């Protein structure tokens, strides 16, 4: 036996409380009971393991933290209500737990601490995808990885100013962004599967995309007057990996396979399984990021193929050299048959790259 | 092998370009590439049909004649750029083709350039027409007819106005016709 309380806890918390409590019965059926009476609660099981006791335990810390408006206990909350949503498959209260993810959110923000909300849904985006099947609610980590990095971006605005209305935009576009992909996650939870979810799947990225194009344009704009070679280059490497994480989620919609590889200066995009309209969509998209990202795009077209690589901040001797080995690059996956051997041609152009770079 | 050397190049251009080339590459794309540098653009073919490589020379001219307030340069544009439509084989590109040209007739200006911008719609109407085959091909091909008085009687009002006022209410009437 188990008994519990939180003394005298607001009359709102057990709404959780209760939930949670009712959710730990509902596979074992007769075996199982538990009691209740004005917030103490007791339940009469030996068999249930030390996990299925975390269960409510967790979820009284996460009572307890609900009852302050801190964006630290909202991290908090979010994460162990989080980890209630991974270690169990009743959907019900992770609908609440959604609901209750955009009140909070709604009731208070500051940027800082949202990397970890952000991170919190990105693995419940992992988690429901992984119980659902959609790729795109897979793939949609990509976009709150983005959204995570870009609160880096916003961490890492305290280096250019202590405190502006760069960080006003920037936690502004990322809270459209969260209640955005939270309200997907609520209509993923009653639309499973569906055409709804799916378009609003393809509506949600543009502006985080957008928004990362802003922000790293803005610190950008600081870096050319604080002259750091180690910081353009954090200019370089976060822009093309921006690119990178975008046309991989991008591309990853339309359910051709994509591969990935970087090394600093250059990136390797790679595709197999293309159809016309997807070719025509993905080029001009690529196209239409790196035009806004400011960055050197080559691309080759054959067959079921799409090969691809890229040049941030360039010397016209460095773009050269570059389009020497991406040419061949160009050329050697061109007879592929599956992507078990465009691995096996990637890694031939890697240990290619190995040789000369 | 060939290859377009290009300077200059806008968005609508490059989407145009990028697109009638995917839509040879679909036909005979045996090996294509294309780059983008200074947001600009660059491409090679591997030897593809001496129209085809002028329909991507003209493609590439008459999207950048687009872009200027120029009524002649309009006119340049509205024209070859219907001659682009002329060489497709894909509806969907006739569509954006179409719309282009539509977004480019709503900035028609006076006699001389409508009767061009008309008589290029008239051209594209018979175009779309001949081939149809599905139920509104015989109506559209008396719609062609239809647009091409219009243009007659644009042309006739052309050579006869001496530039009084008057003509107004009637490219008005006309460019809605058009629109």
């Amino acid at each position: 036996t188990v008994t519990f309380d939180i003394t005298n806890i607001s009359h709102k918390a057990i709404d959780i409380i209760l939930k949670v409590v009712l959710g730990i019965a509902e596979h074992e059926g007769t075996e199982v009971t538990f009691h209740s009476e004005r917030g103490q609660l007791q339940i009469e099981v030996k068999n249930l393991h030390e996990e299925d006791k975390r269960l409510i335990e967790q979820a009284i810390e996460a009572a307890r933290l609900a009852d302050s408006p801190d964006p630290e206990s909202v991290a908090r909350a979010v994460e162990l209500l989080t980890k209630v949503a991974k270690a169990s498959t009743n959907t019900e209260l992770i609908q609440f737990i959604v609901k209750e993810l955009l009140e909070l959110a709604r009731k208070l923000t500051d940027p800082k601490d949202l990397a970890k909300v952000l991170d919190s849904i990105s693995e419940l985006l992992t988690e429901l995808a992984l119980k659902t099947g959609d790729p795109t609610a897979a793939l949609a980590a990509m976009v709150a990885h983005i959204a995570e990095l870009v609160v880096r971006l916003a961490l890492m605005a305290e280096r250019t100013h202590p405190g502006s209305e760069i960080v006003k935009k920037a936690v502004k576009l990322v809270q459209e962004v969260a209640e955005e992909v939270l309200e997907a996650a609520q209509l993923m939870l009653e639309k499973p599967n569906s055409d709804e979810v799916a378009k609003k799947l393809e509506e949600v990225a543009k502006k985080a995309i957008e928004a990362c194009i802003e922000l790293q344009q803005i610190l950008e704009a600081w870096a050319k007057e604080r002259g750091d070679q180690d910081l353009l280059r954090e200019v370089r490497e976060h822009k093309l990996q921006i690119l990178t994480i975008a046309v991989a989620y991008k591309a990853a919609q339309m359910g051709v396979t994509v591969l990935k590889h970087t090394h600093g200066w250059v990136v390797f995009l790679v595709i197999l399984g293309l159809h016309k309209q997807q070719a025509e969509q993905l080029l001009r998209f690529v196209h239409r990021v790196a035009h806004a990202l400011g960055v050197t795009l080559s691309i080759t077209f054959s067959g079921d193929i799409v090969v691809i690589a890229v040049t941030v901040g360039a010397s016209e001797e460095e773009k050269k050299e570059v389009r020497k080995i991406v040419k061949e690059i160009a050329k050697q996956l061109r007879h592929a048959e599956t992507e078990e051997e465009a691995k096996e041609i990637v890694q031939r152009v890697i240990e290619e790259w190995q040789e000369e770079g």
